[PDB]
């Protein structure tokens, strides 16, 4: 009921509105890029592109930041949709938040590249970094959505090839079901502005590309957890994948994760990517600032 949240709702439901069935896949991406267009990147924000390993990537930092400190980071939107374009305004102030540099990755995304093309990317760039000397206690993953459940992935995945494991793992609103199984699915169904099951559904099977929805990488609530770095994990009250981020989390802690959970009360999904206009916004990125200056720092 804070008119700043109403107004982000409001940006929500008018791209909600939208029939994307009947749209391409780049006016579905598009269609992203104008919901978050009217919030600029701060005039002070240093960006440059580059690749690492292969992987199209973009640094992004503040004045000030440290930089041997990495947060390695993992856009959302259903492994098909989102981009740099779309994520580096909230990257932006994730960096100014924990006084680190953001490595953002444009990774590959399906139709075109299917799964498991975003943890072989992921997996890519962390050697990049590791072979261009950042220390791995010094680096963290990153990602929302489709990107948050890529972050416990591509940890598992680089414990599974012997690779030193980072720091620390950062998930906002994680997807970890290609299923869509979660309660919250049924319960928070009108409660969710954003997303609902149809459209993770839909999401999946571009991402799958006919492999099977259970596989531990792309649907980590199968994934072995075990040996995985601290896991900051938020997620808003009202979201129909508030059962994928209880579920990641439960999952961690048997497997001797610390991994903290954080439900915001009447949060939309990723309500983080409108932390210019939301104080909400602005407080859980000043959260994840937190944890990344204990982990990373």
């Amino acid at each position: 009921k804070s008119p700043e949240l109403d107004r982000v709702i409001g940006m929500i439901r008018e791209r909600a509105a939208t029939p994307y069935k009947h749209l391409s896949t780049d006016d579905d991406r598009r269609l992203y890029e104008t919901m978050l267009g009217s919030m600029p990147l701060d005039d002070d924000i240093q960006t440059e592109r580059l690749g690492v390993n292969g992987v199209p990537a973009e640094w992004i930092y503040a004045p000030g930041a440290r930089d041997d400190q990495v947060f390695l980071y993992l856009h959302g939107g259903g492994y098909v949709i989102g981009s740099m374009r779309t994520h580096r305004v909230m990257l932006s102030h994730i960096a100014r938040a924990a006084g680190c540099r953001v490595l953002g990755l444009d990774y590959r995304l399906a139709p075109e590249t299917p799964f498991p093309a975003p943890v072989e990317d992921t997996v890519a760039a962390y050697r990049w970094l590791l072979a261009h000397g950042y220390d791995p206690s010094r680096i963290a993953l990153g990602g929302d959505s489709a990107g948050g459940g890529l972050v416990v992935a591509a940890l598992v995945a680089l414990r599974y090839i012997g690779e030193p494991l980072p720091a620390a793992g950062v998930c906002l609103s994680p997807w970890i079901d290609m299923e869509a199984t979660g309660e919250s699915f049924t319960t928070n169904a009108t409660m969710d502005p954003s997303v609902n099951k149809e459209r993770v559904m839909w999401f999946a099977a571009l991402y799958l590309g006919g492999k099977n929805p259970q596989a531990p990488l792309a649907s980590p609530l199968y994934a072995d957890l075990q040996g995985l770095p601290p896991l900051l994990v938020q997620v808003g009250g009202i979201e129909t994948l508030l059962d994928d981020a209880r579920a990641l989390t439960t999952r961690a802690k048997a497997a001797g994760v610390d991994a903290d959970l954080e439900v915001w009360d009447d949060m939309p999904h990723v309500w983080q990517h409108f932390a210019p206009i939301l104080p909400e916004g602005k407080q859980a990125i000043a959260r994840i600032g937190e944890f990344l200056r204990k982990q990373i720092g």
